[PDB]
């Protein structure tokens, strides 16, 4: 049965900038949204924030849909991406509890759009969905009669 990988985002904005995470991959330090894979027996929206705290390492809920992407990547590996915004009031400090993050930046979203070490293009695209102003109850994606406690 094809099943594709199914993975979350989330655009935080606070300061007018937004927190973006730096990975090294293969050599070079890239940039992307706090991520990650949809684990079992999980809630997107609890996997969500799961990635932020692994990521960055920053305690909060993920507060609106904005939308999801379904796109193959470079090497064929197919997802469907679902991002999310979070507004904090100011800039919180940040320590990334997974050893593949180097650090985090927040950052102007024209240093997004303008920059060339993104991990994909999704990563400036995210920046273009959340200024568009386009964003949506959790409700749209939420889990249905769930077994396990929230
Ligand atoms: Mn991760
Ligand atoms: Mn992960």
């Amino acid at each position: 049965m094809f099943k594709p990988h199914v993975t979350v985002a989330c655009v935080v904005h606070a300061e007018g900038k937004f927190l973006v995470v730096e990975e090294t991959i293969n050599g070079k330090a890239l940039w992307n949204q706090p991520a990650g894979h949809l684990e079992a027996d999980e809630t997107l929206v609890e996997a969500a924030a799961r990635e932020l705290w692994e990521e960055t390492g920053i305690s909060a809920q993920p507060q609106h849909f904005i939308r999801m992407h379904q796109w193959i990547a470079p090497d064929k590996t197919p997802f469907l991406r679902f991002l999310f915004a979070i507004e904090l009031e100011q800039i919180c400090p940040t320590q990334p509890h997974d050893s593949d993050i180097d650090c985090c930046r927040w950052v102007s979203a024209e240093e997004i759009l303008q920059a060339s070490n993104l991990r994909s293009p999704l990563v400036a695209e995210s920046i273009r969905c959340y200024q568009s102003g386009q964003r949506y109850p959790l409700e749209m994606i939420g889990d249905f009669n769930w077994p396990f406690t929230k």
